[PDB]
């Protein structure tokens, strides 16, 4: 039992709503293995060292996302940026959980609505492969687009309309559950691991097995394992892989630091990082395999090429998995089980992110920490309002805008600044010394290189590419107006610009000379007395030339 609980916790650390929802459609969008290659490369190189470093920071410093930067005061802005990114991701994750809850509620029937046309939400163009000899006219696609989102009542992001009442109710229920599971403390979140630890793996395994034995799975798998290098030479796949890695691992949102703040001082962070990375890789590959097999079956069914079977945007899982479920025996049971699993994963992810935000904003201000209930209610209410903003008829457009812009370049810049700060300024040698004090062994040379040189360089390259090589936002066959792209870049800057603003604020807040001000702002807050002694490591070339 003791071993089982430990393994379950370790695996649950890894599996997320991202790995189940976001990875499928991202892998579909960039072809397939052309995405896995850069996905695994970035996973190792950036994700593993960064995951380990965030865990180590959170475990050693015993502070939230924002306050942990007492080691280097200037990067409290980076802390606030990651908090804001967590806020936005919370908005649209809650919206997606509302989708899943509605879909589960609708799944409680003997005749699943995603089996054939002929319902009140069915357009005259609906085509049923069974009732008769594009992708917007398939049964499940029609249901998802019309009977849930009601997208047929919006012309674009400029005519979003008014909130859908069913999704509004479901989002309200999800938000209420979140608040009631977050209003007491971190303890109540530790008893939900079991449901999210076994159901996702069982569902992935059963879906893999069933999909492999499908009429059209062979072509899907062949396309999945076929790699296009001309796509690898475009940097869009690289951008997507990097953002997906930092979304699936949880790094860069302040979740890891906030979680590790409550971990024991003798926990083994390196082992956790290794196991989580391996599990993430295996689960992502299995999800890609199953998804491509299922959509190859769909292509063989609808008589369309694999390149246009389903939408490339958010909701590919909600359009695809029901199709596979309809082919199973006793499809109602599998549908309810799978959507319960999705609900559990989404609730766990939202709980983690909201707890990260709450801890980060509470460790900074003691008065907020003394009123956790009211603070949780306020944050949850703001999240509910801004998610309601995304429940409108054309809510998919706002959701896509947020998904593309809240994360991505913003998270890449935040993680790059975290790495540069920690390693270069705080001393990689000092960080390894803290690791040794905590766990009992200094990290290997590979970890030190990854933290100091390899990861910051790759992240800088990705950020520069993302800024220069940027394409206008689109959703399938709809092209967003330019002002939508302007608003997206404004959202990205709203969290990317918190670093220089805080840097200058701290510079103009402290008193003293220019050199004294820089020393005061670089030195850890608990070693400020050394500033008057003119003994600063950062002003000696040896500190910079330490590997
Ligand atoms: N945008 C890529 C497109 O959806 C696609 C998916 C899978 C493929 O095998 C392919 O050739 C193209
Ligand atoms: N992978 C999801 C990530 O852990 C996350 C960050 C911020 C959030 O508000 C959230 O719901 C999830």
């Amino acid at each position: 039992g003791k071993k089982i609980d430990f393994l379950l916790s370790v695996v649950g650390f890894a599996v997320d709503l991202a790995n189940v929802w976001r990875f499928p459609y991202l892998c579909y969008k960039n072809g397939g293995g052309a995405f896995l290659i850069p996905y695994t490369l970035f996973l190792i190189i950036a994700g593993m060292p960064l995951f380990y470093m965030e865990l180590a920071l959170g475990q050693y410093n015993r502070e939230g996302a924002a306050t942990v930067w007492k080691i280097c005061p200037f990067f409290k802005g980076v802390g606030y940026a990651v908090i804001l990114i967590a806020l936005y991701v919370g908005f649209y994750y809650n919206v997606i959980i509302a989708w899943s809850l509605y879909y589960l509620f609708s799944s409680f029937t003997l005749n699943l609505p995603w089996t054939d046309c002929g319902h009140t939400w069915n357009s005259p163009n609906c085509t049923d492969p069974k009732l008769l000899n594009k992708y917007k006219f398939t049964p499940a696609a029609e249901f998802y687009e019309r009977g849930v989102l009601h997208l047929h009542e919006s012309s674009g992001i400029h005519d979003i309309g008014l909130p859908q009442w069913q999704l509004l109710l479901c989002l309200m229920v999800v938000v209420i559950v979140l608040y009631f599971s977050l209003w007491k403390g971190v303890k109540t979140s530790g008893k939900v691991v079991w449901i999210t630890a076994t159901l996702p793996y069982f569902v992935l395994f059963v879906l893999l097995v069933h999909g492999v034995t499908l009429p059209g799975a062979s072509n899907g798998i062949n396309a999945y394992l076929h790699i296009d290098f001309y796509r690898l030479k475009e940097a869009t796949v690289w951008i997507d892989a990097a953002t997906q890695i930092f979304f699936s691992l949880g790094a860069g949102f302040g979740v890891l630091i906030a979680f590790a703040s409550y971990n024991k001082f003798d926990n083994n962070c390196y082992r956790d990082a290794l196991l989580t990375s391996s599990i993430n890789c295996i689960t992502s590959f299995v999800s890609g395999f199953a998804i491509f097999s299922i959509l190859g079956y769909m292509a063989h069914e609808h008589k369309v090429n694999i390149e246009d079977v389903a939408t490339e945007g958010a909701g590919l899982v909600f359009i695809l998995y029901p199709e596979a479920i309809s082919t199973l025996s006793g499809s109602t049971f599998w549908a309810v089980v799978f959507f319960v699993m999705l609900l559990a994963l989404g609730l766990d992810s939202s709980m983690g992110g909201m707890e990260a935000v709450i801890t980060g904003l509470a460790d900074d201000f003691q008065v907020l920490k003394r009123h956790r209930k009211l603070f949780t209610f306020g944050v949850t209410f703001s999240t509910f309002l801004l998610a309601l903003f995304c429940i409108t008829k054309g809510g998919i457009y706002v959701l896509t805008l947020l998904d593309t812009f809240a994360a991505g370049t913003s998270i890449l810049f935040a993680v790059l600044m975290e790495a540069i700060g920690v390693s270069w300024f705080y001393g990689v040698d000092r960080f390894s010394n803290d690791i040794q004090q905590m766990m009992g062994f200094r990290p290997g040379l590979y970890w030190r290189l990854c933290w100091k040189f390899v990861s910051p360089a790759f992240l800088l390259f990705v950020v520069v590419v993302s800024i220069i090589n940027f394409k206008p936002l689109t959703y399938d066959d709809y092209i967003f107006p330019p002002w939508a792209n302007w608003v997206g870049w404004g959202i990205a800057l709203s969290s990317m610009v918190l670093v220089p603003i805080y840097v200058i604020y701290k510079f103009l807040s402290t008193q003293g000379s220019l050199w004294e001000r820089l020393a005061y702002g670089i030195t850890p807050e608990n070693e400020h007395h050394l500033v008057a002694q003119r003994d600063i490591r950062q002003f000696q070339l040896q500190h910079w030339l330490a590997i």
